[PDB]
C-alpha cells in the first residue's frame, strides 16, 4: 500500500501516521527525513544535499525526486509507504510520474482554517522543557502555569495568529492545483483520491479512512 497524505500546516494529518503504519506495515517517510538520513549517510545525495544545504540554498526538485526514489527502493518500503507531505506542487508531482513513482492513494486531510487557527493559537510552551499545552482542547492544571514548574507558560512565536493565518493562504494557492490533479488522475484511473474531514474525534477519522481504504 502506497500512499500520500496531504493536509495544511496546523491541520494534524499526523494524527493518523501510526493507525496507517500500523493497518500496512510500511514507514511514513518525509522529504525532511529523507534529507536529513541522506546527508548523515554520506551517500552521493547526501553529499549533494549536504553541499546545497549548507551554503543555505534549497535542495532542488530534480534532488528531492531523486530521493524519494531511492527512499523507497529501501527494503523497509517492501509493503508500501506513507508519503507525508509531498508532493506539495503540480510540478514535483509531474516529476514523480516521469521518475516512475505512483501510489494506490491520495488522502486529503481537511481542517477548516478557523478550527487550524483555534487548533494553534491555544498552544503554550514551557520553553526549557518543551512541554506543551493548549486552552480549550487541553488545558493546563493550573491556568497558565505549567503544572510541573509552575514557571508562566509561553506561546511560541511561529504560533502567533497572523503567521498562521499567513502561512494557510499561501498553501492553498499552492494546493489547490495540485488536488485537481490528483482528483484528474483519479479520474484516469492511475490513483484513488480521497478527502477526509479531519475535524472528526481520531476513531471517527479512522473508521473514514477505513472505509476509504477498504
Ligand atoms: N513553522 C512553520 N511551519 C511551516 C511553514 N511552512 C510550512 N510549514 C509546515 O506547517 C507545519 C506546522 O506544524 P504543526 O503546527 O504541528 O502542524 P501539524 O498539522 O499539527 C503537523 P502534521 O502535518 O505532522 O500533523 C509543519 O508540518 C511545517 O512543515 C513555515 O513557514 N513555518
Ligand atoms: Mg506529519
Amino acid at each position: 500500500m502506497r500512499i500520500i497524505l496531504l493536509g495544511a500546516p496546523g491541520a494534524g494529518k499526523g494524527t493518523q501516521a501510526q493507525f496507517i503504519m500500523e493497518k500496512y506495515g510500511i514507514p511514513q517517510i518525509s522529504t525532511g527525513d529523507m534529507l536529513r538520513a541522506a546527508v548523515k549517510s554520506g551517500s552521493e545525495l547526501g553529499k549533494q544535499a549536504k553541499d546545497i544545504m549548507d551554503a543555505g540554498k534549497l535542495v532542488t526538485d530534480e534532488l528531492v525526486i531523486a530521493l524519494v526514489k531511492e527512499r523507497i527502493a529501501q527494503e523497509d518500503c517492501r509493503n508500501g509507504f506513507l508519503l507525508d507531505g509531498f508532493p506539495r506542487t503540480i510540478p514535483q508531482a509531474d516529476a514523480m510520474k516521469e521518475a516512475g513513482i505512483n501510489v494506490d492513494y491520495v488522502l486529503e486531510f481537511d481542517v477548516p482554517d478557523e478550527l487550524i487557527v483555534d487548533r494553534i493559537v491555544g498552544r503554550r510552551v514551557h520553553a526549557p522543557s518543551g512541554r506543551v499545552y493548549h486552552v480549550k482542547f487541553n488545558p493546563p492544571k493550573v491556568e497558565g502555569k505549567d503544572d510541573v514548574t509552575g514557571e508562566e507558560l509561553t506561546t511560541r512565536k511561529d504560533d502567533q495568529e497572523e503567521t498562521v493565518r499567513k502561512r494557510l493562504v499561501e498553501y492553498h494557492q499552492m494546493t489547490a492545483p495540485l488536488i485537481g490533479y490528483y482528483s484528474k488522475e483519479a479520474e484516469a484511473g492511475n490513483t484513488k483520491y480521497a478527502k477526509v474531514d479531519g475535524t472528526k474525534p481520531v476513531a471517527e477519522v479512522r473508521a473514514d479512512l477505513e472505509k476509504i481504504l477498504g
